[PDB]
């Protein structure tokens, strides 16, 4: 299920999966990258890796700041598309992107 939530001061949609919840930001509807990468099942020391390597060439935001499950790398709905493809969570996730 996806519930409507804030975290921060930011409005989000929250996707409840095994491993962990995922978010959607209201506004822009970017995506949590370090959520979909725990979704994949990657242990930290491999989500970092990935994220230093895959995704921080990319449009994204580091949230490292801002307290909470909403800490993560945040990145644009298309390239939160193709990570999740990748690293074959995209059916998994997908009620959130097209949510």
């Amino acid at each position: 299920q996806i519930y409507s939530a804030r975290y921060s001061g930011v409005d989000v949609y929250e996707f409840i999966h095994s491993t962990g919840s995922i978010m959607k930001r209201k506004k822009d509807d970017w995506v949590n990258a370090t959520h979909i990468l725990k979704a994949a099942n990657f242990a930290k020391a491999k989500r970092t890796r990935i994220l230093e390597k895959e995704v921080l060439k990319e449009t994204h935001e580091k949230v490292q700041g801002g307290f909470g499950k909403y800490q993560g790398t945040w990145v644009p709905l298309n390239i939160a598309k193709q990570l999740a493809e990748k690293f074959s969570v995209y059916d998994q996730l997908k009620p959130l992107f097209d949510f």
